[PDB]
């Protein structure tokens, strides 16, 4: 039936990006159907100070004041213990986003995930404060020798080890592996997660996106729009994440990856943008996955419950107490969605309709 | 300089579209070093009548006189027995090219693989006209059904039994499969040819393009200029697709595939059409996989024997008794392929240095 309430629903990856395109961009979190977002920092330059963490979220609250803004840190060399413990005591961040160096968008002046020991020290100054590490899983590819051959297929898997002994060495440490696109790495998140039926137990998660529910290899293949890090993988892996995704287990909860370029950024004939833009549509999305798997019974956990449980929002963040409901109207998608300037998206799933729809209640 | 004597080189899979394209790729296949070129008739219409096909060579006679052409139908419903017979005693082709529906540029028109007995009165006359049956090994991709999900990564393995149906339903018949990708069809190929010596007795061969010597998937994802049908797959598969290529065996011979498009369809940001440009510089791709294997005393069958001898080309057909000779000369390649109007291609391997270019020296 129609008029689903999901309470206040969660968006735990989210780019606005920055200039006209975060004018744009940052209230369509609203008109998604978002309320609390998860902002990362792959900016240029990237966010690595206290000053630009916080006049760039104040700028965030003046264009979507109704939004709630939950800012994080660029895990970069730049980075010092001193800055995470004097940010965190400021509430300034909820986390440190990690980015491996050139595997996607702004990803240059990342990390190498074979080198973890130089971060150590930042990640016991996150581990105190209770900080969240926020994982793009994907090892860095490598076609030069002996040692196995890593690509865009298999950089995920790959990296599972890293994330294995990064929940081994810093056990209370809060982490998350972004946006999951294969079926191994949803086994490992199962196997970490081996016997907590305790809700607030879970500190190894898991992000899933709106487009890795929809997308296979075939749609990004001849399609730029549909390319984005992590690659859309087989069937075999999409199956396994839209399983994962009706779940219903906590360590599975909404992170969009909405990532918005022009339009002229991605009809390139090499060295196309990664990213799909999802924020537009960002619930609605996801009620399209749930219904046809007959699972809408579990939307609102998956969408709002969960992702408030891990990132332990408490009442007195929440810019605005606004609830969420889905109510099952036909639409259809715009096929670019455009600032009446130089701006231009492409959004996910352009031109088809979505059997629901979004609209605000405010609480009484 | 170093020099190397090919005699008649081939490259049985070129794309020569109509209109100003045909004026600028047709001279590029004598400038690449290519003396006979198997023309694939995947136009718009397709090349299904025997009037479309004779005025076509002649055509491609007019832009480049010295190049021998060998032509072929497009494998439609519209194809009768009579008409394979009537254009097989005129020599107007020389075989009959299989597009499935839905897998490359222009296969639209095409045929569905798992379903194959519809064209057996078209298989059986050319059984008897001793005409060359070219594959598009890939199945269409199916990701419902409760049958294995197909997607552009075993598309061509998934072809493979239909590959052995019709060697044994037509045993004395030519059949290519064309553009092999996997390591799959490499060993399918092996097998087949078990009990062959004498290259003569090679019922089942395969052409192996340039580009799917250098790239893999990465190569491809991001970058729709390398995107192409089939799918550039794992290192695995690169590994087996160079080795069979070196190998000297008398069922691999080249051809390139070399699928001109204008930049402008490559930069889309939907519906990118596949398909690499490699014919401006067809021998001296090839020159430097073998280079890099030091195997070049097996360079001149894997161009030039074993194409003639599978095909049985006549001496009384060539159009021109030069010679391709390559000698060591380092050159560049152009950023873009243009005649100057309104078309501008962009080539394989657009910017890196070979090792080898190509001369023309009469016989005798
Ligand atoms: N464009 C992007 C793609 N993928 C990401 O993870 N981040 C981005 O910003
Ligand atoms: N563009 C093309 C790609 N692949 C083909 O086999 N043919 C084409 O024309
Ligand atoms: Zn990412
Ligand atoms: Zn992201
Ligand atoms: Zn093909
Ligand atoms: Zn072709």
């Amino acid at each position: 039936v129609q008029e689903i309430d999901l309470g206040l629903t969660c968006d735990m990856h989210v780019h606005v990006r920055e200039g006209a395109m975060c004018e744009l961009v940052t209230p369509k979190i609203r008109d998604g159907g978002v309320s609390i977002a998860y902002i990362m920092p792959n900016l240029q330059p990237p966010i690595t100070t206290l000053d630009r963490v916080i006049e760039y979220k104040k700028t965030l609250q003046k264009l979507a004041p109704k939004t709630t803004f939950l800012m994080s840190f660029y895990l970069s060399k730049d980075l010092t213990p001193d800055l995470i413990h004097e940010a965190a005591q400021q509430h300034a961040i909820r986390g440190v986003k990690c980015y491996p160096a050139g595997v996607t968008t702004n990803s240059a002046a990342g990390v190498d995930p074979n080198d973890f020991s130089a971060f150590y020290p930042i990640f016991k100054a996150m581990q105190e404060e209770n900080l969240v590490l926020n994982l793009h899983g994907e090892k860095p590819s490598v076609h030069d020798g002996d040692k196995e051959p890593i690509h865009v297929l298999n950089a995920e898997e790959a990296f599972l080890p890293a994330l294995k002994k990064l929940h081994n060495d810093f056990p209370n440490l809060k982490i998350i592996l972004e946006h999951c696109t294969s079926e191994s790495a949803i086994k490992t998140i199962e196997d970490i997660n081996k016997n907590v039926k305790k809700a607030t137990d879970v500190k190894v998660a898991a992000t899933l996106t709106a487009h890795h529910l929809f997308l296979t290899i075939d749609d990004w293949a001849g399609n730029p729009v549909n390319f984005c890090k992590p690659v859309a993988k087989l069937p075999n892996d999409k199956k396994a994440l839209v399983k994962a995704a009706v779940s219903g287990k906590p360590y599975f909860f909404f992170g969009s990856d909405s990532a918005p370029h022009p339009v002229q950024n991605k009809a390139n004939y090499e060295g196309v943008c990664a990213g799909v833009y999802s924020q537009s549509f960002a619930i609605p999305y996801i009620a399209q996955v749930f219904e046809e798997q007959n699972a809408l019974e579990n939307l609102k956990g998956f969408v709002s419950d969960f992702g408030i449980s891990f990132y332990e929002v408490k009442d007195s963040e929440v810019a605005s107490s606004d609830k969420a409901i889905l109510f099952k109207k036909e639409q259809v998608i715009p096929q670019v969605i455009s600032d009446g300037k130089d701006i231009s998206i492409i959004p996910f799933k352009a031109g088809d309709k979505l059997s629901w729809s979004v609209r605000w209640e405010p609480r009484l």
